[PDB]
């Protein structure tokens, strides 16, 4: 029911802070700040419009087949006026046998966003696109489109320039899916970051 | 890049590969049909207004089980619960099998008409990845292609851009089950 400038500052307002925090001593890091990161992305979850009228076995779903996506985009945005460097967290900022294809992927896909000059209102749309689609779902898919289309006409771009830049937003998504699989067959192995499902409970 | 939206969109149906026929015996008739699948395939590519202006070789070792999938989940979608792998091969692992009928059944569930179909194919092919900017500038084409055949449909700029939206965000779903048939194979 939001407005379009409802819905990008509910949004914003939903944003989950910045975090702080050898192969093992540098996983130790990363396997931690992803779990107290986890935290705030199911509190975020909840600010989102649209999340919480879903079934708690809904929730846990979209998050669970989301969350190294939702990290990944978190990651791909702070790292951005950073070139060759990953901002994992402001104090651990980094450029591990088969994690290289990974990073290197994420370095690419940051640099896409700059060149690209992605907006923060347009990033909080598509975090917020990666949770709904991992899976009313479709009609608040269609609201946050309604949204970053709202965006393109407020910037100035023309109809065409709008289609087409959202397309291309709408896409890198597909890549970001390809380094979460890849994410996942790597770090799994067993698991060390408590699964959401005893997490999201756990909150409640 | 100077082609329009009415030739783009005819250009690629006149690319569009024919239909092909047929435990291990499922898996060896899967492997051959697939096998005689590549050659029209890598012959379609050629074909795709951008394409053979270059790199054309790991696009089609990218987006080969992609373009594989949406194929058969485009053949199979008047036959819910079954996937018709070719009109003598009809079956109906089991996630993969599961997440191909479910794309089948959101193909059928937004009427996904075949002229889209094509544009989806060669936004696959071009996606799965100077000479970097000419791969946008075609994806930036192809974008206007699926727009004007909204267009043409009747729908509205709101009812345009929300399918365009939709179909996209498909990509990102056979993106995910190309990686993870790639692991069962
Ligand atoms: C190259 C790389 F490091 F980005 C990378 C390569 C991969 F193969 C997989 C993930 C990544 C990422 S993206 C990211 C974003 C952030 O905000 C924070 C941490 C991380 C993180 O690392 C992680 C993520 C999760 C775990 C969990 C282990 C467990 O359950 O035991 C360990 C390390
Ligand atoms: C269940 C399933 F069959 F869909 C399926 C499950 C997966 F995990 C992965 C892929 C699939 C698909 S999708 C498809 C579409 C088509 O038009 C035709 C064949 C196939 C095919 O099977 C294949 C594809 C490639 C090979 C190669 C083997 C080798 O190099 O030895 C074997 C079987």
């Amino acid at each position: 029911s939001l407005t379009a400038d409802q819905m990008v500052s509910a949004l914003l307002d939903a944003e989950p802070p910045i975090l702080y925090s050898s192969e093992a001593s540098m996983m130790g890091l990363l396997t931690n700040l992803a779990d107290r990161e986890l935290v705030h992305m199911i509190n975020w979850a909840k600010r989102v419009p649209g999340f919480v009228d879903l079934t708690l076995h809904d929730q846990v779903h979209l998050l669970e087949s989301a969350w190294l996506e939702i990290l990944m985009i978190g990651l791909v945005w702070r790292s951005m006026e950073h070139p060759g460097k990953l901002l994992f967290a402001p104090n651990l900022l980094l450029d591990v046998e088969g994690m290289v294809e990974i990073f290197d992927m994420l370095l690419a896909t940051s640099s896409r966003f700059r060149m690209m000059n992605l907006q923060g209102e347009e990033f909080v749309c598509l975090k917020s696109i990666i949770l709904l689609n991992s899976g009313h779902i479709h009609r608040v898919l269609d609201k946050i489109t309604d949204t970053l289309i709202h965006l393109m006409a407020k910037a100035g771009l023309t109809l065409q320039q709008q289609h087409q830049r959202l397309a291309q937003l709408l896409l890198i998504l597909s890549h970001i899916r390809h380094m979460s699989n890849k994410g996942m067959e790597h770090l799994y192995k067993s698991k060390n970051v408590v699964p959401l499902y005893d997490l999201l409970l756990e909150m409640l």
